[PDB]
């Protein structure tokens, strides 16, 4: 297959998209059988039948088996060909489907799409937020037509707010910024304080009425390969950034093809927790910001690859690259060590 | 090299589909203009024209000869150009278009897309049953985007109507019980006798008789490349079998490109004859077996053929496998014998 | 692909441009079209050197470019004239690049190869586009075949009589004369068609008049891929240096190798305040430029691969002596250019 890094967890899917009812969905190029078992349990299996290559995506539930839509062959969570209707019945080795490592985590499905040797549940990121009873998340998932390390560059980017996201997120007082970047093993966080200037119209709507210079505060956590978590906050008082009013939001990318992606975002709120009215401004954002601003740009990137590869342009960093280019190096020195590993 | 088996007879149109108005339609990669000349009879020209390519299917017959919508140039059902409308109209032989053996048999427009001098009309296959008065045929076209012999395994295959046929064809009473497989030279019949009674809702009001046990037979004939022809039929005590009542299912695949082909497909009845109800019936339920439902199937795995050859896997056979694997060698056996041949 | 680069090319007609940007490709090569507020035109690589998001996709600040996506703003040079970001320092490597254009004869001409070979001496003449004497409308088309083939039948108006059959047929085809005229770095292709009956579109030129007449259709090739053609109907024997016509407007550029933009347009000598007489034009435009000669090159499109597959050429006839001249000079040129670099 083209360049991407298998050997890591990936989000294959929300839980709430998962159902007795198969999910068709390709991660890495690789199309998988995502469904819920009559236990409570998630599997995931490669979505093309030993016997003919039929979809068992395209198939149902027997028996708290997956049936082959075409013969009928059964499966178990773990792969294994459990019912064989033809013949004498007889289930060779040879009827087994792979199946890959999974775990439903913070309320996400992560799945391991590489060497099943080498998983381990230990190193899926950390997104406890997400149900943690202090926190009221809502979330979605978007498909989008670019190369997920353009999402990854836009994510760890916070330029772009002030005209991408123009009418929403562009403040006035945005030619103040500073932004302090931390790296470490597998993991990079952009962290920003803001001290100025009466919001404009997202954190109005979260917030209420206040005024000093010293309130804001913006940062990101990047993650082995393409799972980040931001922090959007603001509060009164030299209080420190703890205390304060924020949303913890959930921002991860899956590639599917070299030039498409899976992007599964969440906000979860530490404010008006029991208030319906907010769940619809944050989820009036994302579609709005993650699928009417950023999928336009991004895709758009994409449909400019082929000129700019067939000749030599290279991309032209500025100040507020930083967070953005080391995230990309990182990304770059572990598909590398794993071609290497090949 | 997308490999097709180029020296054989196809079936490149029904009867009913062609005219005095050409009809466009590409078998094995190879752009065909279809039509009937003023005498009736059947002509087949590659749709290029020698002059300077354009569709000779988008033209009209002008005195019995097709002329090229482009520059006027008219040819003959031999592919001869018969009018050069300017200059001193000489007509050099760089003129003449290339043309098909065709023959029109069976209610059927069969056509040699390969060398032109190993034709020899006598090699058809024999589907004499939809001329013949004593049947009744009823039948269509359906275009599918999978590879043919994707299929021919289908049309091969007993196995998958339990799931994919669900009820329609149904039949607990299939269960597995001996399933005769004959290879011949160019032709290979797999024979299925269900001494189970177990007709469908059309031919049980045939059977008539006087009340009598009936066995039941599933048969299907292939010949050279993709035409079958199914054998449907039931019959009450000693069940001789062609004194039954039965269905004789035209079932003939033409490859249009490596990843779609042309379905040709009708019913052939020896009951119900004067029932122009029935025919509609029955040609709506063959529409049904294709359209919504093994066309759904074949095209999902041809989309998962890309994953499988990436990788190197191969397909499990069951039990039931035996014929479609034996049609599946021999259909390999003629790519063989004809790129060895050029 | 294989595109002359070092040549003038349409890339789009006045009324196209505005300060709204107009993302187009030509050559392979994305541009950001727009007219400054000065009314200067301005062609950039539609790809922003900082993270390359379309330009085109962006709005005009102070008469200055704006990227969309983190705010560089350029000039119609392509000069990076602001950057918001940091301490707004502007390097070189934020520049982004310019090409030559030249708006004239109501057409917006670009180079989009070597710019420092841009030679606007070759920059073809449709003054008749812009000439008080004539009235000229007319419009675009985006045809998914490679721009050549759109050449060849441009080269060849003998089509018509087929192609555009329910307008252009003529009883008098039989009895005509054409000639071929080569030149330096032009090529004309000439058509009579005598004393014949007019033709149904001829006959609206001449306002219904069935009445023997002669005709001309006549055509002129520019470096590449610009042509003009010349329609004329007149009585008995008059001479056509001085009769009714239209000069037309056919102006190809590639998009991709598969696929070019087609430029149109009619210019009148006759009925010029006659908006019937726009709407006659109009007309055959829609129908046989954008429709009739677009289902045949569309077609002869999709039978390259096939034909390419197999070693197949094509049989040239008497009337292709134009065209075949005009596809070899075009070939000439693709040869000169990749010896060069
Ligand atoms: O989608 C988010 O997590 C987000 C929110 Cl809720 C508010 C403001 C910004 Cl700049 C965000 O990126
Ligand atoms: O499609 C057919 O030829 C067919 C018919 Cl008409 C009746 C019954 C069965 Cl089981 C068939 O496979
Ligand atoms: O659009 C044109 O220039 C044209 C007209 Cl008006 C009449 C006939 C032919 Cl063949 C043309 O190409
Ligand atoms: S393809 Fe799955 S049981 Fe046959
Ligand atoms: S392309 Fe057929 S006559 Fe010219
Ligand atoms: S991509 Fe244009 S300013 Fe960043
Ligand atoms: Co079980
Ligand atoms: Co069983
Ligand atoms: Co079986
Ligand atoms: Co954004
Ligand atoms: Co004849
Ligand atoms: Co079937
Ligand atoms: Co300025
Ligand atoms: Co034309």
């Amino acid at each position: 297959m083209a360049t991407f890094v298998r050997n890591a967890w990936y989000v294959a899917a929300l839980p709430e998209e998962l159902s007795e009812k198969p999910l068709g969905r390709t991660i890495l190029d690789t199309p998988l059988a995502l469904y819920r078992q009559p236990d409570g349990v998630v599997a995931a299996l490669l979505d093309i039948c030993p016997h003919r290559f039929a979809p068992l995506s395209d198939g149902i539930l027997v028996n708290g088996h997956l049936q082959c839509p075409y013969h009928g062959l059964e499966f178990d969570g773990g792969g294994q060909c459990v019912h064989n209707p033809h013949g004498n019945g007889a289930r060779p080795a040879s009827l087994n489907v792979r199946s890959f490592p999974v775990v439903e985590r913070d309320a996400l499905i992560w799945i391991w799409p590489g060497d099943p040797a080498l998983a381990d549940p230990g190193a899926i990121p950390d997104f406890g937020c997400r149900v943690d009873p202090a926190y009221r998340t809502v979330g979605g998932y978007g498909h989008v037509d670019c190369n997920y390390k353009l999402l990854v560059d836009n994510l760890m980017d916070l330029g772009h707010a002030q005209y991408v996201h123009r009418a929403n997120a562009q403040t006035d007082a945005f030619d103040r910024l500073e932004r302090e970047v931390i790296v470490g093993d597998g993991e990079i966080q952009a962290l920003m304080k803001i001290p100025g200037g009466t919001p404009s119209v997202l954190m109005a709507k979260f917030l209420r009425g206040a005024n000093t210079p010293v309130d804001a505060w913006n940062d990101i956590r990047w993650n082995k390969v393409s799972a980040m978590l931001n922090f959007i906050a603001v509060a009164p008082e030299g209080t420190p950034k703890e205390q304060s009013i924020h949303s913890r939001g959930t921002h991860i990318l899956t590639p599917e093809t070299e030039a498409s992606c899976h992007y599964f975002f969440g906000s979860s709120r530490n404010f008006g927790i029991d208030d319906p009215e907010m769940d619809g401004v944050l989820r009036s954002w994302q579609a709005q910001a993650l699928v009417k601003e950023d999928k336009v740009v991004v895709e758009a990137i994409e449909r400019r690859r082929a000129y700019v590869e067939a000749n030599g342009i290279r991309p032209a960093m500025l100040s507020c690259d930083e967070a953005a280019v080391r995230v990309s190096r990182e990304i770059e020195k572990l598909e590398q060590l794993e071609a290497a590993r090949l």
